[PDB]
C-alpha cells in the first residue's frame, strides 16, 4: 500500500528531475564529477552526488520524501561550491541551477502536500 502512495510520488520527482537537468544544458552535473578529470575530488568532496545517481535512485523508489530528493539536489549545488572557485564555469552554473531551480521545487512543494 504504502508502495501504491509512494508510485504517485516517483511519478511527480521524475518529472521535476526532468526539468531540473533542463536547467544544466551543459550537463556538468549530469553524471558523476570525473575521477579521470579530477583525481583528488574524493578528497575534497565527501558525497558525490549527480543527476544520474538521483535518477537510479528514484527509478528504485528510493526517495520516500520530497525533502530527500531535496537534499540530494542539494548536494549537487554545494559541494560543487566548495570545490570550484567562484569566477568558475562550474560555480556558476551551479548558481543558475540552484536559482532556476528553486522555482522548480517550490511548485513542486505545493503539489506533494496535496
Ligand atoms: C570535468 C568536470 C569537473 C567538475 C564537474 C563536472 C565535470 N564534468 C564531468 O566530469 C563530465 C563527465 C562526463 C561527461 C560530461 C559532459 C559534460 C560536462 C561534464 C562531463 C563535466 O563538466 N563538476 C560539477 C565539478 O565540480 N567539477 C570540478
Amino acid at each position: 500500500a504504502m508502495e501504491l502512495r509512494l508510485t504517485e510520488l516517483t511519478r511527480l520527482l521524475r518529472s521535476v528531475l526532468d526539468q531540473l537537468q533542463d536547467k544544466d544544458p551543459a550537463r556538468i552535473f549530469a553524471q558523476p564529477v570525473s575521477l579521470k578529470e579530477v583525481p583528488d575530488y574524493l578528497d575534497h568532496i565527501k558525497h558525490p552526488m549527480d543527476f544520474a545517481t538521483m535518477r537510479k535512485r528514484l527509478e528504485a523508489q528510493g526517495y520516500k520524501n520530497l525533502h530527500e530528493f531535496e537534499e540530494d539536489f542539494d548536494l549537487i549545488i554545494d559541494n560543487c561550491m566548495k570545490y570550484n572557485a567562484r569566477d568558475t564555469v562550474f560555480y556558476r552554473a551551479a548558481v543558475r541551477l540552484r536559482d532556476q531551480g528553486g522555482v522548480v521545487l517550490r511548485q513542486a512543494r505545493r503539489e506533494v502536500d496535496s
